[PDB]
């Protein structure tokens, strides 16, 4: 398997673009940035609103938990490669504690509203709008030779009053190289593609398009998360209960993959459930034939069959958003 | 049925853009342009290479056969609306014989090579290239509220040494208005969509996308024309012998259309023929999985299901063409 687009980007670029292991970090001044208040957190970090003492501007400070040289250089390099692209969070500076040498990444500030409070208030048009903004980001990083590998609402920051969107947390991102076999332990569970769940390791940018379909589905049907599995095997089963096992089977045959026996039994046999059966009284104002058609073309087993980011931005679902632009 | 894109263009524009019947033509000087040699012809005209005596530049002169005021004002207005758009033939002047008042349209010159001689020489890449150039034209006129309604190789002029392409003959073109019922006697027979052949009159820009799929199919399989019918009923039958009647049936039910009894019998019952069965030793160098995937998404019964021009330009078939650009 190889990507159907952007496949030779890293082949054509000079090796310094992608050989992140060769990077030498140019540390900035730790004292330039002061912590004002905690605002988020995760497995690999703690995040605060900060102030740049030089200009008194707001910023975001991501203090890293102890991390391997290899891992952090990958995140920094990718962020520097993407800085300035459409709706990509901007990395402003890199600094670290002298005594402990704990690294911090410094980012632009965003007045985000957690998706559990904000998404219930979004109109039909609002949803088209914000998802179009997310696609710009994704087409950009793919075209720069990079897969995000952790798309999900928690990693999409939004200022609703300004209506501005940023794609954050580049911790799992990686450069695409034709035929390379990748680690499948990426993404977040409710958003993992079938490739990750059946151990197909030569995957590509198209993984991110599955994750986006998962997110999009949660929003129009107001059912979050859409595929609600408890573990990786159950995750594959919940998908199978909607998409159907026949297409899962044609998928495994073409890639010549075999399911763990245990897996196979849990999955079972199931007929496809059409998307209007998800429609109901709390979501009836958001489900339209164009929303469903766009969704349908993202959530496919065969990664090679999904819309690219570039194709998705042209779907008539977004026609109004494009016209306003 | 309504278009899925560009539907309100003529609604939003001032009435002078589309009310062609109100046009007052501003005739130019007949003597400015001298006939040098005949180069083409058709049902409604005769076409010559000419010279602009002022600047000694080459041009093309389209002398019209006797035509109704309504009809010619439609063609002129549409041409003036589109002049300067990507790969649209440029209308330079309009003139007429004083004694007889025979109208002539004056156009830019193109050193075209008839498709029966040129297409056999085109490489795989050449085909991607020229078809991408045709799509630019089509997305442009759709976005300007106009359907071409006669797409076909005879109406695509090409200078192979310069590799430049122009979409010509706007004689059947018309403005799109939501819900209007159109005359189905348009297009050329080998390129007519199923809508025209079953008498569905509220069709839209998507008609042109069928015609393009017909052309494209002829080129990669080197089978011209691809659907070779002798009359309108036989035309529908040849299509049915490839696409299959089941999808034809789901089509007629959704639009609530009934087939002439006579028609129904000729058509019959047929299973779909997959596109690789057309592959053979004289076309094996042009048929690729991406060519076939793109084709497949143009040739659909349901006009509402076809790719738009804008979506088609993003298909990975054209990835190399886009990169070079
Ligand atoms: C939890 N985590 C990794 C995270 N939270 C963030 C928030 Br809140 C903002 Br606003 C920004 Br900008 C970025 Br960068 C963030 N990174
Ligand atoms: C037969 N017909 C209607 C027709 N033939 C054309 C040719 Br040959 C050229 Br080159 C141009 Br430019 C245009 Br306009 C043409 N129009
Ligand atoms: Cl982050
Ligand atoms: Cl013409």
């Amino acid at each position: 398997s190889k990507a159907r687009v952007y496949a030779d980007v890293n082949v054509l670029r000079p090796k310094e673009y992608w050989d992140y292991e060769a990077l030498t970090v140019q540390w900035g001044e730790q004292d330039d940035y002061e912590v004002v208040r905690k605002v988020g957190r995760g497995k690999y970090s703690e995040v605060f609103e900060g102030i740049n003492v030089n200009n008194n501007e707001k910023c975001i400070i991501k203090i890293l938990k102890p991390v391997k040289k290899k891992k952090i250089k990958r995140e920094i390099k990718i962020l520097q490669n993407l800085c300035g692209g459409p709706n990509i969070v901007k990395l402003l500076d890199i600094v670290r504690d002298q005594h402990s040498k704990t690294p911090s990444l410094i980012f632009e500030y965003v007045n985000n509203t957690d998706f559990k409070v904000l998404y219930p208030t979004l109109t039909d048009y609002d949803i088209r709008y914000y998802i179009y903004e997310l696609l710009k980001a994704l087409d950009y990083c793919h075209s720069q030779g990079i897969m995000h590998r952790d798309v999900k609402p928690h990693n999409v920051m939004i200022d609703h009053e300004l209506r501005k969107l940023r794609l954050i947390d580049w911790g799992l991102a990686e450069f695409y190289h034709p035929g390379k076999e990748y680690n499948v332990r990426v993404a977040s569970r409710y958003f993992k593609g079938p490739e990750l769940l059946v151990d197909l390791q030569d995957y590509d940018y198209s993984l991110d398009m599955w994750s986006l379909g998962c997110m999009f589905a949660g929003m129009i049907f107001r059912k979050e998360p859409f595929f609600y599995g408890h573990d990786n095997h159950d995750q594959l089963v919940k998908i199978a209960k909607v998409l159907g096992t026949d297409g899962l089977n044609v998928y495994l045959n073409k890639y010549r993959i075999e399911l763990d026996p245990q897996l196979e039994a849990l999955v079972g046999r199931h007929s496809r459930k059409p998307w209007l059966k998800f429609m109901n009284a709390d979501n009836q104002h958001l489900v339209s034939p164009e929303a469903i058609d766009f969704l349908d073309k993202l959530l496919r087993y065969d990664h090679q069959e999904r819309l690219t980011a570039l194709e998705a931005m042209t779907h008539p679902y977004f026609q109004q958003v494009r016209a306003a632009e």
